[PDB]
């Protein structure tokens, strides 16, 4: 008895839903402005392209056939055969991504909450900056708003899929993008929207000599669209043939660039106004934002739903991570949706309360050489499991299916476009992924 999507456009709102999120502004802006700017936007924006929508297809056309989570879904379409690992990785990949993303989640309901109560109406006596490295040093104040996000994550996904994960409000992601685009048409006007633009979109080739910025690139491009670990699967193990899934693949990474742009044009032109080094951190929109938002007159209004809209698609991007290891756990040990998502939400919630403590009394600790708990978990995720596993799924379909079944599958046909959807998954994305895997090392 699987849910299915109950409305038509059920399952693009939901793609589209679980890929803006925290990675459009939060990631986006902290990723480029340490990675140089303009030359890494290029590059990320190849990956998009030649790569990202590729293999969002890919995960589409598995889950719609298979109807099953992201690990059944090899499983049931090559019996015994090795391509389940992308499953595998993707299940382990939902843990420590929730993990840190709930805690970042935390960040937006905590600046929320103070938008309210009016606390952050004026600059602080320690100013933005110093109020918000007050905040996430404090060991316990972050891991209650981090829990208090989880429950709403953990409350939406033990609902379902028809009741709960398709019950979002269609309006929220449409505000948001109309105040983004509202906000960063106000940030050019504010002084350094030319150093802001030419960092932006000037590019500097420099910067390209490094390995480490195709890493992040691949890596930024792979977490925004939700991609690699088989929550694209999943939501597509709801979908019926009704739906066309080229056009989704399409819209879901046109929207999401569109998203991550807007927000670049918003956050850099402010960053240079405010003289602020653009490589600050990942506490970079939340020093940044406030500051322009004491700027203006209605200033707290603009925070208040700054912070609501952000929290809105934060909130509906954690539903989509826990959904993969809760849909596994389903299937494999017979649990039931309620304690599947109610003992895995609890778990991941601790596993995040360490990289937590990383912006504070665990800042010295490392995992990964040079790593903080935070940027270790990070890094795995995001730069190891996610391309490995868009990898594995590219070369599941480039050399382990039928080309027609390929085709008929993704609704395509043998057409220059279909063509060129099967050479990106047999060559171009599983060996420009090799490639970034091995100049990087
Ligand atoms: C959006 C959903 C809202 C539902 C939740 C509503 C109930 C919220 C309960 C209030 C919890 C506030 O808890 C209290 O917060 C204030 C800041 O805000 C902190 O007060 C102080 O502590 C920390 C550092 O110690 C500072 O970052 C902060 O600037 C300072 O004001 C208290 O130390 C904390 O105990
Ligand atoms: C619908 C969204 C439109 C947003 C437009 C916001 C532009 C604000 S103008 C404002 O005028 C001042 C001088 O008059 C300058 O000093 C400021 O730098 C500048 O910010
Ligand atoms: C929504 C607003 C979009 C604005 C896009 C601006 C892109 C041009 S940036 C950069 O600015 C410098 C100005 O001198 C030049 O040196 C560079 O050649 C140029 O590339
Ligand atoms: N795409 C989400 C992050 C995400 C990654 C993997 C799965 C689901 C969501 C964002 O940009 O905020
Ligand atoms: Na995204
Ligand atoms: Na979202």
């Amino acid at each position: 008895g699987r849910e299915q999507w109950a409305s038509r456009l059920g399952f693009i709102l939901a793609a589209m839903g679980s890929a803006v999120g925290l990675g459009n502004i939060w990631r986006f802006s902290y990723v480029t402005g340490e990675n140089g700017g303009a030359a890494f936007l290029l590059v990320y924006l190849g990956f998009i392209a030649l790569i990202g929508i590729p293999i969002v297809l890919a995960e589409f056309t598995i889950g719609r056939r298979a109807q099953s989570d992201a690990v059944g879904s090899f499983e049931k379409l090559a019996p015994g055969k090795p391509w389940k690992v992308a499953g595998l990785m993707g299940v382990a990949a939902g843990f420590l991504i929730l993990s840190f993303y709930g805690v970042i989640a935390g960040w937006i309901l905590f600046y929320l909450f103070n938008y309210i109560t009016g606390q952050l109406w004026s600059a602080p006596a320690e100013g933005f900056g110093g109020f918000f490295e007050g905040f996430i040093a404090n060991p316990t104040l972050p891991l209650f708003w981090q829990a208090l996000f989880m429950i709403a994550t953990i409350w939406i996904v033990a609902i379902g899929v028809k009741k709960g994960i398709e019950r979002s409000n269609k309006i929220l992601m449409p505000l948001l993008g109309v105040l983004l685009i509202a906000l960063a048409i106000y940030s050019l006007t504010l002084g350094g929207a030319k150093e802001g633009l030419a960092f932006l979109f000037s590019p500097d080739w420099s910067a390209l000599k490094d390995p480490g910025v195709y890493l992040a690139a691949i890596s930024q491009a792979f977490f925004t669209l939700s991609l690699g670990m088989g929550a694209l699967i999943t939501y597509g193990s709801y979908v019926s043939k009704d739906s066309r899934l080229p056009g989704a693949a399409v819209s879901v990474a046109g929207l999401d660039t569109a998203f991550a742009i807007i927000a670049g044009i918003m956050i850099f032109p402010a960053v240079f106004a405010l003289g602020l080094s653009p490589s600050g951190g990942p506490g970079l929109v939340f020093v940044v934002l406030p500051d322009i938002f004491d700027s203006i007159r209605l200033g707290p209004i603009v925070g208040i739903a700054f912070f609501i809209l952000l929290g809105a698609a934060a909130l509906s991007s954690a539903v989509s991570l826990l959904e993969v290891p809760v849909a596994y756990f389903m299937r494999k040990f017979d649990w039931s949706r309620k304690q599947a998502a109610i003992t895995l939400g609890v778990i991941i919630t601790l596993l995040g309360i360490p990289s937590s403590l990383s912006f504070g009394v665990l800042g010295e600790v490392t995992i990964i050489p040079g790593l903080n708990i935070f940027d270790s978990v990070d890094f795995i995720a995001s730069s190891v499991f996610l391309p490995l596993g868009g990898m594995i799924i590219a070369l599941f379909i480039g050399w382990g299916w039928k080309t027609s079944d390929a085709l008929a599958e993704s609704d395509l046909t043998d057409s220059v476009w279909g063509k060129l959807w099967i050479l990106s998954l047999r060559f171009i994305a599983p060996i420009a992924i090799l490639i970034v895997f091995l100049s990087a090392f």
